[PDB]
C-alpha cells in the first residue's frame, strides 16, 4: 500500500483520560474529547468554530434521524439537549444522579434512559405518558446498543446473571437464571426475513448458548478442550459470527441447526488474537495485537498468508481498542489513555456498467461485479493497483492508470488477468469488448 503522514495531534491538546467513541454510520465526523474541561471541535478544514465549556463526559452517541446531540452531567439528574444547528436548550430530568449511559436509536425517536440504581422509566413524549416499570434492573447498567433492523429491542448486560425478555410495555414474562455472568453480546435482527427468524447468543464463558426466542428450544454444544475459551465474540452481516479463541486459530462458524461443523483449523498466528472486529463496509477482519496490525482478505479457496506486517512504534502505546465505521472510509485506533489515531482509506469513486452488471470497488484491490437483477455481488476481480479509471465490457474488464491499462477476463465465477499495456500518451478514453480494445 501507500502510506503518508499528515499531522500528529499531541495528547497535551486532549489530556490524559478515557475517550468515549461515537461511530457515525454515514458522516465521517469523529468526536475528540478532553479531560481538562474543553472539547476540541475540528472540521475537515481544521477550523475551530467554537469552544464549549462542559465537563464530566460519560457517554456520547450520534442520531441519524434528527441529528440531535445530548449532554449529560455526572452531578445532576438533568440532561440537556444541545443542538449546534438550532442553539436550543431543553432539560429532561431523570430524577437520579450518576447516570450510567444514554443511547440514541436511528430508527425512531425512542431513546432509552438508564440508571445505576436499576430504575428505568418510559417517557412517551408524543403522548406525554410515563410508564414506570420497577425491579427490572437491580444494579448498575454497563453497556447497550440498539439493533439496526426492524426489531427495536435493546438488551443491557449487568453484573447479576439473569435473562429478562419483555414486550414494549415492560411486562416481565419470566426470569431465566444463568450459569455465569455475561461479558458482551451483540444482537442482529433480520428485517427482510419473510418468516422473521431470530436467535440469541449467550456467552457463558466455557459454553456458547443458542436460544430460540420462538420455540424456546436450547441445544448443548461442546467444543474440544484444546480449543480454549471464547476470548471475544462479534456479529457480522447476515448471520456471520466471528469468535475469538485462545489457541491462536481463527475460524468462521455457521449455524447448522443444533450442531456445528469445523471446515478447518489452522494456527495462522502463534499468539492469540486480542480483538476481532468485523467491518460492514469492507468485509475486512483486522487483528490488532501488541504493536502489530494484520489485514484479511476473503477468497474462495481458503486462508493464505498476507506477507505484509506493519511495525507500530511503542512510544505512543499499545493499541487496546479497534473500531470500524459502517461506511468503511476511515481507519481508527483507539486507546483508553486518550491516544486516538485516524488514517484515511481513499476508496476510488470510479465505477463501470455493462447491462445487468455494475463494476464497483468492493475493497482496496478488489472490484466486485454486482448484479442488478440479483441485488448481490456475483463475482470479483483482484486488481494489482488502484486504477485511474475502469472500463466494462463482456468477458472483459480494463483498469487504467495514466498511460497504461491492465486487462482482466472474467466470467459469471472466476476472473483471470490477461495482460498490461502502456501507450505513448495518456489514455483519455478507453472502451473494450472481448476481442478488441479502443
Amino acid at each position: 500500500m501507500v502510506l503518508t503522514q499528515q499531522f500528529v495531534i499531541s495528547n497535551a491538546d486532549l489530556g490524559r483520560g478515557h475517550v468515549v467513541e461515537a461511530l457515525h454510520p454515514s458522516s465521517p465526523l469523529i468526536a475528540l474529547a478532553g479531560s481538562k474541561g474543553r472539547v476540541l471541535i475540528l472540521n475537515k478544514t481544521g477550523k475551530v468554530e467554537h469552544q464549549l465549556p462542559m465537563q464530566n463526559v460519560v457517554a456520547m452517541e450520534w442520531e441519524c434521524s434528527t441529528d440531535t446531540l445530548a449532554i449529560i452531567t455526572s452531578s445532576s439528574s438533568d440532561v440537556h439537549l444541545y443542538t449546534h444547528r438550532t442553539r436550543q436548550t431543553d432539560t429532561i430530568d431523570t430524577k437520579l444522579k450518576d447516570l450510567c449511559f444514554v443511547c440514541w436509536s436511528q430508527s425512531q425517536p425512542l431513546f432509552a434512559i438508564g440508571s445505576k440504581s436499576g430504575q428505568f422509566v418510559l417517557y412517551n413524549r408524543r403522548t406525554l405518558r410515563l410508564v414506570p416499570v420497577a425491579d427490572t434492573h437491580k444494579q448498575r447498567l454497563i453497556s447497550g446498543m440498539w439493533v439496526p433492523a426492524q426489531d427495536s429491542r435493546l438488551l443491557i448486560i449487568s453484573e447479576d446473571p439473569s435473562l429478562s425478555i419483555s414486550d414494549a410495555e415492560g411486562k416481565v414474562l419470566t426470569t431465566i437464571p444463568l450459569p455465569s455472568v455475561p461479558k458482551s453480546v451483540c444482537v442482529s435482527g433480520m428485517a427482510n426475513s419473510p418468516k422473521s427468524s431470530s436467535f440469541a447468543a449467550v456467552n457463558l464463558d466455557n459454553t456458547l448458548l443458542i436460544v430460540d426466542l420462538r420455540s424456546y428450544a436450547t441445544a448443548a454444544g461442546q467444543f474440544n478442550s484444546a480449543l480454549g475459551q471464547i476470548t471475544c465474540l462479534t456479529a457480522g452481516i447476515n448471520g456471520e459470527f466471528l469468535a475469538g479463541f485462545a489457541s491462536g486459530t481463527v475460524a468462521l462458524l455457521d449455524l447448522a441447526g443444533s450442531e456445528v461443523r469445523l471446515r478447518g483449523s489452522l494456527r495462522l498466528l502463534k499468539n492469540a488474537v486480542e480483538m476481532v472486529n468485523f467491518g460492514e463496509g469492507s468485509g475486512v477482519v483486522a487483528a490488532v495485537a501488541d504493536n502489530r496490525v494484520g489485514l484479511l482478505r476473503i477468497t474462495e479457496d481458503g486462508i493464505a498468508p498476507t506477507g505484509d506486517e506493519a511495525s507500530l512504534e511503542s512510544e505512543r502505546g499499545v493499541p487496546d481498542l479497534l473500531a470500524w465505521s459502517r461506511d468503511g472510509q476511515q481507519l481508527f485506533v483507539g486507546t483508553n489513555q486518550g491516544n486516538v489515531t485516524v488514517f484515511t482509506l481513499k476508496v476510488l469513486n470510479v465505477s463501470a456498467s455493462y447491462g445487468t452488471l455494475v463494476f464497483s470497488f468492493t475493497s482496496n484491490r478488489t472490484i466486485g461485479v454486482k448484479n442488478l437483477q440479483d441485488n448481490r455481488v456475483v463475482c470479483t476481480v483482484p486488481v494489482n493497483s488502484d486504477p485511474a479509471f475502469i472500463s466494462a465490457g463482456m468477458a472483459m474488464l480494463a483498469a487504467g492508470v495514466n498511460n497504461q491499462v491492465s486487462y482482466y477476463e472474467y466470467f459469471i465465477a472466476h476472473s483471470v488477468f490477461l495482460r498490461t499495456v502502456e501507450y505513448p500518451s495518456p489514455v483519455t478514453d478507453l472502451k473494450v469488448n472481448s476481442n478488441l480494445a479502443a
